[PDB]
């Protein structure tokens, strides 16, 4: 019900549900 | 219901229900 | 319900329902 | 109901409900 | 109900349920 996310400096952020995602 | 993000300096950004993203 | 996001200086924000986005 | 977003200095920004974009 | 993150300086973030996400 509540998502709070505080991320500072990267890459390839994957916060989500049933999410599909390569990093290359 | 409550959604809240804070992401400072990145890529790649994937926050999301069911969805598809790749990187290259 | 309620939706808030902050970013600063990226690239590639697929912040969505059901969403398609390849980054190449 | 509510959807509130504040992104500076970005790109292929994909922020809506069953979107299709590709960046390349 | 309640998911709060704090993550400085990283990569390849997989926070989230039943996601795939491959680095390289």
């Amino acid at each position: 019900d509540l998502i709070k996310y505080t991320i500072f400096n990267s890459s390839g952020i994957q916060i989500g549900n049933h999410n599909y995602m390569d990093v290359g």
